[PDB]
């Protein structure tokens, strides 16, 4: 991949694999969400943040999480086809940064999906969450479109809507739910795409059968650790609509909540 | 990626990705198998198939399956470095097939890796294991290379070792394991390369962390449904650290997988 010709993007193609394939023989919704992660790494590389800390996050440990990731899908590739992905992040005032992104068909150009993300600043050892600094956001800033660029740009849309608490008792629910090293990131930190999955887990197979996700929104709220143990518990809320919720086994500690969209194939 | 000159084998190239990588930064054994997966998948469409299913096999209901899958690690590439992967298959009599692979750093041209694997043809809907039919065998045969050409050439290898049954108790073990919707293939069968994280799941901890995996041999013996339990059992058997390897259903206790790994000290 490649930044733009302003630098202020980034783009990078992928060749879906067979491996990244479901039963329709289209790439899953987190090989997108694994590919939405490589292409943001790729473009923070490609800056000079070989996450994306500046020099003054560095000195204070200090790191970007994720507080927020919304997904739309049209189109999920097909197994052998090429996507494109472009990729920017911008500034949200000192509540924190957005990472959006456009995904493509490299053939006939036309979008297939977008992706909005909100990251905050976090103490890595503390995990106490806070506003960006002043002299923090001066040094990425230069890396940023100054005029407003959204994926999602519609006044009052679904990647910002409100995510309520699902009510006891679950419609459907999968428990016991417990990472393997595979999904550990390289910080061995279970990573995002691994909660995605878990979400997902909850929605029975015939629904999986006759429709396709269309929309996932994931509001993250504590991390899960690699000897702990998760439920997934969802119930519909109609097109169908979801209500999700993961929470640790033990104790019912929310470790995340979300809903999803799917339409009739 | 492409076929060679001589259409006899297939290379393709992969930049390793972000998630694709470990603690030390470098591509995990399954990025590994996966990579290997894919280029064996791209090597069967190349050549005008769709997996390796013969006109015939199709015809009978009959498909691959790996009996054994054995790799051998030199050095993990990096995080970004670009891996350079070559494979081939060859007949092995009525026995089934043999696919083959070379992983080369794509930038100093040095073997960093090897694999071999050993197929069997089995009835999709029975499950029942069968020889390789004279008509099956020609079907792919202008497809392999004439002469052998071996990964593992070695007249004392690993590749070809018989691996034991563990004995209760194990020394370790990880308890409890189930697929996800992550794990399938686009067949829905559990993907081979999760049996090697299920394995490696019974490791301590700690070996990991101060060992690299070398070697790993795997055999399967029974495919694990996607509403299966299973776990996960290893016992040192040992520098190097090696161990041995059980995967079981965790209800009656019937054998899905068995292996042996071997570390080094990093
Ligand atoms: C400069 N890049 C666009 S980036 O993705 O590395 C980034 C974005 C926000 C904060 N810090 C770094
Ligand atoms: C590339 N081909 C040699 S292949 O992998 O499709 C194959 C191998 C053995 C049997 N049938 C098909």
């Amino acid at each position: 991949g490649s930044l733009t010709e302003d630098g202020l993007s980034y783009k990078e193609k992928f060749v879906v694999r067979s491996y990244e394939v479901g039963s329709n023989k289209t790439a899953t919704v987190e090989t997108i969400a694994n590919l939405l992660q490589e292409v943001g790494c790729n473009h923070a590389q490609s800056v000079g943040f070989s996450f994306a800390t500046t020099t003054t996050m560095r000195k204070l440990h200090l790191i970007w999480v994720t507080a927020r990731m919304h997904i739309e899908i049209y189109k999920y590739p097909a197994w052998g086809d090429v996507v494109e992905i472009e990729t920017w992040c911008q500034s949200e005032g000192r509540i924190g940064t957005r990472r959006d992104w456009i995904l493509k068909d490299s053939v006939t150009g036309e979008v297939t999906g977008r992706a909005t993300s909100k990251w905050v600043m976090m103490n890595q050892d503390t995990r106490r969450l806070q506003k960006v600094s002043d002299d923090v956001r001066d040094e990425y800033l230069v890396f940023c479109p100054q005029e407003p660029r959204l994926a999602f740009p519609e006044e009052n849309n679904r990647s910002l809507k409100k995510i309520p608490k699902l009510e006891d008792p679950a419609q459907y629910s999968m428990i016991g739910l417990k990472p393997r090293r595979a999904d550990l990131d390289m910080n061995q930190h279970v990573n995002n795409v691994t909660y995605i999955g878990w979400v997902l887990e909850s929605i029975p197979q015939e629904i999986v059968d006759t429709h396709e996700l269309q929309v996932i929104t994931l509001d993250y709220r504590r991390e899960c650790q690699q000897d702990d143990v998760v439920d997934s518990l969802t119930t519909t809320t109609s097109d169908s609509q979801f209500l999700h919720l993961l929470r640790l086994s033990g104790d019912g500690q929310e470790i995340n909540r979300g809903t999803t969209l799917w339409r009739k194939k």
